[PDB]
């Protein structure tokens, strides 16, 4: 349809979750589900609604197909306890200098534009940076990082099916190139371990147990691509939200220790991450739905964020909302792990965007430009006016 409407499928989900809330898409093959009890219910029952998407054996053996989000336990639990060893308050607190002077080297970078791309000059970058800088990528190899990175993550500039082989003969080789290039590192780590995740996870023990060298490839690459884009929509959603909203932007302003129940209501109103996928291990009824084994399940976390019963005012911007038990990072056993982690990297950026620019505004050449996804809702660019220049 339109930009408009690619930026609300939340019309969509009301009327799906006013008449059928669970429902099969006979073309897409999936139960959809879209009411709040429903998606929370596909997500805590891992027993039953597996995350084991695991490539078969006559596939590709990446590193990252048998990485933790795509496993159910008890391997995803003994997984799990490792890589959480990395991400502490502890970790967290030497972590955020690092992230306030990403910040300010993108801020400063663009300082010599009125006009900038929210998206291209400061939340496409951040994470990515970021990321590499706590994993352990040495600052020289950072541009070959993020060149792997937007590879991993590009689109298609045609549909032609030969172009779609290519893309995806491009993607395949970043990923081996990446693993290649973690591999390395985490022999250079082994022997002059640093503060960074990979040399965390080398010594991560739980009940005599370690993470194998490919396990920490595939998480490391798992960190980029759950973490990357994901920040970026949650940082380029909270200032669309802010300056759809600028009642909301002025009292932001006024109060700052709003900003995190602001980005919270952020994570529920404009999710990065709309919905998730699951596969039904056995039988279960669902909203009087009868769910088959082996048959695939669509919880959109999107719909159920505009849930009344869990969210009076839904379709309202709240910045103080409360209560807000979203479930924009997952719910159970597979919460994001990463939540500390793009919660701050968005505080860090907003609170300096706020501060610096406290009467930006939509640029007069804005457009709204969706990210084509029904499962990531953010925009490909977001066109802001600083007004810290003369017109
Ligand atoms: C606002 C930004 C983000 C959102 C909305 C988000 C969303 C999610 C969601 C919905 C899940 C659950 C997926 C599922 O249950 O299958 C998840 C899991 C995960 N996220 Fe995030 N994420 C964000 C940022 C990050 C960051 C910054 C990192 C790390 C750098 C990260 C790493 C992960 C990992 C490793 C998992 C898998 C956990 C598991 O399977 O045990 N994410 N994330
Ligand atoms: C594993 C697959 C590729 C890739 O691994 C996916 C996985 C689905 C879950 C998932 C969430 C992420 O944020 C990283 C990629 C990833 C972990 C996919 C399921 C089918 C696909 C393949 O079987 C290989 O093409
Ligand atoms: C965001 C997810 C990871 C990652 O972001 C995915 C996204 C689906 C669309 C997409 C296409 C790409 O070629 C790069 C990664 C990516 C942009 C996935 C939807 C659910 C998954 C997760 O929720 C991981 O936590
Ligand atoms: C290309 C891969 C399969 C698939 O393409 C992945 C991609 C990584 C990002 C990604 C997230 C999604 O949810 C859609 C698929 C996808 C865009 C993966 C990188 C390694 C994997 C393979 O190399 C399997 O052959
Ligand atoms: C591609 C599917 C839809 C969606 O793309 C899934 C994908 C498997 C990998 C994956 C993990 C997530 O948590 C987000 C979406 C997603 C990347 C699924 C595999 C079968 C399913 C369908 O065939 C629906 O049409």
């Amino acid at each position: 349809q339109t930009k408009e409407e690619r930026f609300n499928p939340f019309s969509w989900y009301e009327e799906m979750r006013n008449t059928a809330p669970v429902q099969w898409d006979e073309e897409r093959q999936v139960w959809d589900v879209f009411h709040y009890d429903g998606v929370k219910e596909v997500l805590e029952q891992k027993n039953i609604f597996s995350s084991d998407r695991r490539p078969p054996q006559n596939q590709r053996q990446t590193a990252l197909g048998t990485s933790l989000i795509n496993i159910d336990p008890p391997k995803h639990a003994e997984m799990r306890a490792l890589v959480n060893k990395a991400f502490t308050p502890k970790a967290m607190k030497a972590w955020e200098p690092k992230i306030a002077r990403i910040t300010n080297e993108l801020l400063q970078e663009v300082e010599h534009l009125e006009d900038i791309d929210i998206v291209e000059h400061l939340s496409y970058p951040l994470p990515v940076m970021v990321i590499a800088d706590i994993l352990g990528v040495p600052i020289e190899d950072q541009r070959q990082f993020k060149d792997w990175s937007d590879i991993i993550v590009a689109g298609p500039s045609n549909n032609e099916r030969e172009t779609l082989e290519k893309l995806q003969q491009e993607k395949m080789k970043a990923n081996d190139e990446l693993e290649t290039y973690f591999y390395r590192i985490i022999e250079e780590k082994r022997t002059r371990p640093g503060d960074d995740i990979i040399s965390v996870l080398l010594q991560a023990k739980e009940e005599g147990k370690q993470l194998t060298d490919e396990e920490i490839v595939g998480f490391s690459i798992l960190l980029l691509i759950a973490g990357n884009e994901t920040t970026t929509n949650l940082i380029s959603n909270t200032i669309y939200c802010l300056m759809e909203d600028k009642a909301s932007f002025e009292r932001l302003k006024r109060e700052k220790e709003l900003l995190p129940s602001g980005i919270e209501e952020v994570l529920r109103y404009r999710s990065p991450v709309q919905a998730l996928h699951r596969i039904v291990k056995e039988d279960v009824t669902l909203a009087g739905k009868k769910l088959k084994a082996g048959e695939h399940v669509v919880p959109w976390m999107g719909s159920a964020h505009r849930d009344a019963e869990y969210f009076e005012d839904p379709e309202v911007f709240k910045i103080d909302r409360k209560p807000n038990v979203h479930m924009a990072f997952g719910r159970g056993i597979h919460f994001c792990l990463g939540a500390p982690l793009a919660r701050i990297e968005a505080k860090i950026m907003l609170a300096e965007l706020i501060d610096r620019y406290p009467q930006m505004d939509w640029s007069p050449s804005f457009e709204l430009k969706p990210i084509e996804s029904t499962f990531v809702y953010g925009l490909k660019e977001l066109l802001i006016r600083k007004n810290v220049h003369h017109h």
